């Protein structure tokens, strides 16, 4: 459930 708004937006199922 972790997503970065910083480029690149990487997302983790967390």
């Amino acid at each position: 459930g972790r997503a970065t708004k910083s480029i690149p937006p990487i997302a983790f199922p967390d």
